[PDB]
């Protein structure tokens, strides 16, 4: 979940039966138990065409915007022949789209042949011939995973996750996951952890066309509801603009101050260095939110007119020049600190020896500011899960219970506030006339 | 096994009766076994005359192409009366085909000399001469011969291995073994395993024309299912490129590391030298496939091609500008290794010590890539069954599941891979860029 940069997803397919009402003499129990289930095929294939009716909406910020767009490519001209012909022989095999993107496809379940070439030919040898109760008990068992797989789908709006083993077994995923593009310490991490894989993945039903019914299943990349959509919130440190003050720092109160100021210099001049190396993110990428965000607050008069409506409160809703309003934060305040409770103390000319519970005092305020930029550091300016130190408990409480969702969900994740961290990012966007920002992306799941 | 070169294929001929329905009164026993003994023939020769209008097609990569083509030779005008014109005093010659090719024949079963000169003319001194029950026994013996040839055939679908005692039996089989052109140490080599060279040869049937019945027998020559075709991937070593840096070694554990080094390097420069010595193979090789792919592997970008599929997984899928998709595997990394792990450590000028562990850990890596250059050294680039060492347990199950098989043939060889080394070629290809290629060849029984 932490390190997961990308999704993969893949094509599974069921080969179907095209058989219309077989309605002859059936008055023995195999016949009938055999009928019976033929009708449960049957209505299996109509509950899911009656099911991708009412298929809801997805957007760019959806957790399964990637596999959906996947199965709309699934609709062009002759895809789905493509994809049969290339499973004829196989169970498993890679198809070029005519998207010009390969994919991987399965075909797990071939009711087709089963059905047309040994369940059919047993029955027309006579009037419904009678058939041996084993061949009974072996349609039920191949037709049961088809309609376990369609109760999923149709009590989950055609999208489900945990993946089950119905959607994709052992097996199958074993070897998905041996034929991803990844390195082969990647595909033993997620053989080793198949559980954790299928709890972090998406299976979506796509299509029923010429005798294929089609699902793509999601996987994660790697370097409870679903995410429809993300939340970007900005959240501000008040910085303080001075240069060295080398005055006379005789005894060793002046001089804990004075490196306590020299951690707080780098810090800021670490983390404009950080920014000036980032590299670009992509469109699939999952901060994209996050960093067109970032990208906004570098329009004219953007951090100024944050830094005004944050100059009496801790937050508020700030309207930008992009026509979106955003709520943003001014967690810490260094710059109202250092210039007006700490200077004033020591400066006037040569250092005032400081109180020692003033040097802890500055130390508590300026930790924060520090981890912040460790944190930023070592990931390359983008964290997950959020740390207490980008956004602390009572802080992202009070961030939920300004989000656009009902009553509900607010209280939905104010009780999971770990699990809210763990699907979120924190991205540092600017430092820029003594404001330093970054952006907080959270998760919706209406 | 490990030893064959090539194929040696021979004509067995059986000598028919031309005898339509002999309906006259048969009223005790004798004649009536005698004439239920004709009717099994008649139905044996008319069995395998429908069983030659169903014989399944065959492609150049079929284990027994080289037997059907010389089949197909025996369909051209005149062949069958040159057969049988130099096998009518004796039973066996050699026949210069209408093709070019000579071609060892044998006449095994004279049925068109039993029935029409020595059964029938007894039967003809009466209504069916009564004859004795030796009689019966004789013919029905006889008859016994083709009636079990007919069998196998029927059941195997015109082609059947191993080849019994009823399509060669050991005399025959040890006189066609001293008819070939081999050398005297060979013929005695298969002379003692006899079972085996039956275990590893063909028997296919061909042709029932103008009163013969001839199939051909497939032999192999030495220098459970049957193979279909072949199935070719390309086996790649990410090579470092370093020439020889020469700092201060003092102690042993940096001349050890020198000492590897200089192992790698030799390693390359001898696969170097072994490629631009190898011989020519022809169309009839049993690794024309992978030798067709080797030099595909030769145009222009394909390596980089294959590289940057490689750069970020160990497995891929790369489409040739020759148009046909090959399944690649990266096996072994020593350019990252070499680069980004062994020389940071030991280089920045004279060599720094390097730990004791560090020098068993390039050993160990770098193993691998001398046995496999010297097996290609010993076998002139060409090696089988393929070592561990070309293709690791884990490796070739890997491959087994991409192979375009059904799930059954993928059980299938994943319980055999013993079986599946043996029937495999390891084709050492090309040094290019950074990369160490070789293919690898397996069977397809499909």
């Amino acid at each position: 979940s932490a390190l997961r940069t990308g999704w993969y997803t893949s094509v599974i397919t069921i080969e179907l039966s095209n058989i219309k009402e077989n309605k002859c003499n059936g008055t023995d129990a195999k016949v009938k138990l055999i009928k019976q289930e033929l009708d449960k095929y049957k209505n299996a294939v109509t509950d899911l065409q009656l099911l991708m009716q009412s298929t809801p909406a997805t957007g760019s910020g959806s957790a399964i915007a990637s596999g959906v767009a996947v199965c709309k490519v699934l609709h062009l001209e002759g895809e789905v022949n493509k994809i049969k012909s290339a499973l004829l022989s196989t169970n498993k095999a890679v198809v070029s789209l005519s998207n010009g993107v390969s994919v991987l496809t399965f075909k797990v379940l071939d009711l087709k042949n089963y059905i047309d070439k040994q369940l059919l030919p047993i029955l027309n040898k006579q009037s419904c011939s009678i058939p041996n109760i084993e061949t009974v008990i072996e349609f039920q068992q191949k037709n049961n995973r088809l309609l376990e797989i369609t109760r999923e789908f149709s009590v989950n709006a055609g999208v489900t996750t945990p993946v089950s083993t119905y959607m994709l077994t052992n097996s199958e995923l074993l070897s998905l996951i041996n034929d991803m593009p990844i390195t082969n310490d990647q595909k033993k991490l997620m053989s080793n952890n198949v559980q954790i894989v299928r709890q972090q993945s998406y299976s979506i039903m796509c299509i029923i066309k010429e005798e294929v019914l089609a699902y793509v299943v999601q996987l994660p990349l790697y370097g409870s509801a679903l995410r429809t959509g993300w939340y970007t919130s900005v959240i501000t440190i008040e910085l303080s603009n001075i240069k060295e003050n080398k005055c006379n720092g005789t005894d060793a109160k002046v001089k804990l101050i004075k490196q306590e100021l020299d951690k707080y210099k780098n810090a800021v001049t670490d983390l404009q260095l950080l920014m000036q190396s980032t590299p670009a993110t992509g469109s699939g990428s999952a901060i994209a939110s996050g960093v067109a965000v970032c990208k906004v607050l570098h329009l004219e008069g953007e951090v100024n007119k944050i830094k005004s409506a944050l100059l009496s409160t801790n937050k508020a809703v700030v309207s930008l020049s992009n026509g979106v309003s955003v709520l943003t934060f001014k967690v810490l305040d260094l710059k109202n600190y250092i210039d007006k409770q700490l200077l004033p103390i020591l400066n006037k000319q040569s250092c005032s020896i400081p109180n020692i519970e003033t040097v802890i005092e500055f130390q508590q305020k300026n930790n924060r500011l520090l981890e912040i930029t460790r944190e930023f550091s070592v990931n390359a300016g983008v964290t997950t899960p959020v740390s207490t130190y980008m956004l602390t408990n009572s802080e992202l409480l009070s961030l939920i219970n300004d989000m656009p969702i009902t009553n509900d969900q607010k209280k939905l994740m104010s009780n999971n506030v770990q699990i809210v961290r763990q699907q979120s990012y924190s991205i540092m966007c600017i430092i820029k006339e003594e404001v330093l920002a970054y952006v907080v992306q959270l998760p919706l799941y209406g």
